[PDB]
């Protein structure tokens, strides 16, 4: 949405477009991915291309890249904001939000709850039944 921003996304695109022809092919996406220790199959690479390839011509060009890369940024943004929230709630940072941790954090906001009420909250979120709220469950609740 800004000329600086459009240029930033160009540079990102340039790493994928290895031969500089304005398109990213499956192989070029394959070359890049295998530079990052991911070894995806030929059909996995076609799927990733198809997802972004809006006009179905088989490759991704800069406009299509731009569109994808913004959404990825707008999704990775919020996912970090949900992790940091989860971390403020997960007091001992072990990966699971407990009744005591929820009660304790809610209290320091102001919302002083009972053990019954905090159990109900945890139950309302505890999809996997482990008696605690993990990240997956935390994100669905929000
Ligand atoms: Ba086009
Ligand atoms: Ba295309
Ligand atoms: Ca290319
Ligand atoms: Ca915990
Ligand atoms: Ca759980």
């Amino acid at each position: 949405l800004t000329e600086e921003q459009i240029a930033e996304f160009k540079e990102a695109f340039s790493l994928f477009d290895k031969d500089g022809d304005g398109t990213i092919t499956t192989k070029e996406l394959g070359t890049v991915m295998r530079s990052l220790g991911q070894n995806p199959t030929e059909a996995e690479l076609q799927d990733m291309i198809n997802e972004v390839d809006a006009d179905g011509n088989g490759t991704i060009d800069f406009p299509e890249f731009l569109t994808m890369m913004a959404r990825k940024m707008k999704d990775t943004d919020s996912e970090e904001e949900i992790r940091e929230a989860f971390r403020v709630f997960d007091k001992d940072g072990n990966g699971y939000i407990s009744a005591a941790e929820l009660r304790h954090v809610m209290t320091n906001l102001g919302e002083k709850l009972t053990d019954e009420e905090v159990d109900e909250m945890i139950r309302e979120a505890d999809i996997d039944g482990d008696g605690q709220v993990n990240y997956e469950e935390f994100v669905q609740m929000m």
